[PDB]
């Protein structure tokens, strides 16, 4: 049964709402982003009308084979109507094609549904600074205040120095980047793009970034390990078993690793300084975690809020337990009673 906070009162609509069956007065689903805790339950056998980004239209017909008569893609930025209420999709600052949801009820009710998001003050001039908001369904993934990180520029600017220091060094080595779904592009084509090298990648990988309309990607990306010098792995091989392994596989082309885990917050991040970060070492592999978050610092997400002002904020991450929730609806509270809304 969909819980409460995946449900859009006065509407048939509800939120990343597929892992519950057929959704009692359902008369459209709506799917923030393509990553698996929210596609859960979609599959090529699924007849209901999906509301969606082009971006991850793409990816439900060619990776999950969702049939095209089912899919709805929406521009972003743009007033649309659907089931006879007007809707607006905005960029959320998160993977490839992920979205925030305006909804514009009938009765005149305003309610913004974050998906997941990284708040930026960029949001402040987008289409929501045109009117007030009454509802808030809001990723509070990191909300407490010992969630602090850099910004992606200054990882950014970490992997490419790191990386372009050590191949300069040593020719014969190999960077790898860890993944497990979409998101953190930037991180393996920053690094390739100062190397000028292609990114490798298993045939499985290179389809998904194909559906992503990044501009050049044929120039940058290739399932051709032989002639690329940055190779992405699945994120559990990247270990010193599974990175040993792969250096085997590579047929002496190689003498040494330097590969790069993007993680979100660890709490190494309440010390340390990206400058300072280092990473562990085993013989010729070396491995960096690296804080490369998609989701909004808590400082971030008390600006967003402070600034939008609404009403009522229904949390929509860490709502499981009974400490948390009350953590978070002191924070709410505090933001409220220091801005005067
Ligand atoms: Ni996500």
């Amino acid at each position: 049964t969909c819980p409460f906070y995946k449900k859009i009162p006065g509407t048939g609509f509800t939120v990343d709402a597929f892992q519950y069956g057929v959704v009692e007065g359902c008369t459209a689903y709506f799917l923030t982003h393509f990553h698996s805790d929210h596609y859960a339950g979609l599959s090529k056998h699924f007849t209901f009308p999906v509301y969606c980004s082009e971006i991850t239209g793409n990816l439900l017909k060619n990776k999950l084979h969702v049939q095209e008569q089912y899919i709805h893609p929406l521009p972003l930025d743009t007033e649309c109507i659907v089931n006879g209420v007007k809707v607006v999709l905005l960029d959320a600052n998160h993977c490839p094609g992920a979205v925030m949801i305006l909804f514009y009820l009938p009765n005149g009710t305003v309610i913004l549904h974050t998906g997941d998001f990284r708040a930026d003050p960029s949001m402040e001039r987008s289409l929501l600074a045109d009117q007030k908001v009454h509802m808030l369904y809001l990723d509070t993934t990191y909300c407490s205040p010992e969630y602090t990180f850099p910004s992606q520029q200054e990882v950014i600017r970490f992997a490419i120095n790191t990386a372009f220091e050590a191949v300069t060094l040593n020719p014969h080595a190999l960077v790898v980047c860890g993944t497990y779904s979409i998101g953190k592009e930037k991180v393996f084509l920053a690094i390739a793009d100062v190397l000028g090298s292609k990114v490798g990648m298993s045939q499985e990988k290179y389809k998904t970034l194909q559906c992503l309309n990044i501009p050049e990607i044929n120039s940058l990306i290739t399932t051709d390990m032989c002639s690329s010098l940055v190779h992405l792995l699945p994120m559990m091989q990247i270990n010193f078993k599974g990175l040993q392994s792969h250096l085997k596989k590579c047929g002496g082309k190689y003498n040494q690793i330097l590969a790069f885990r993007p993680t979100g917050w660890t709490h190494s991040n309440k010390f340390t300084r990206i400058a300072d970060v280092i990473p562990q070492t085993k013989g010729n592999i070396s491995i960096y975690g690296i804080p490369y978050s998609e989701h909004s610092s808590y400082l971030e997400m008390k600006r967003f809020v402070q600034w939008l002002k609404p009403q009522k904020i229904i949390p929509t991450v860490n709502v499981g337990t009974w400490k948390s929730r009350s953590t978070m609806e002191k924070y709410f509270r505090e933001w409220k009673l220091e801005a005067g809304y």
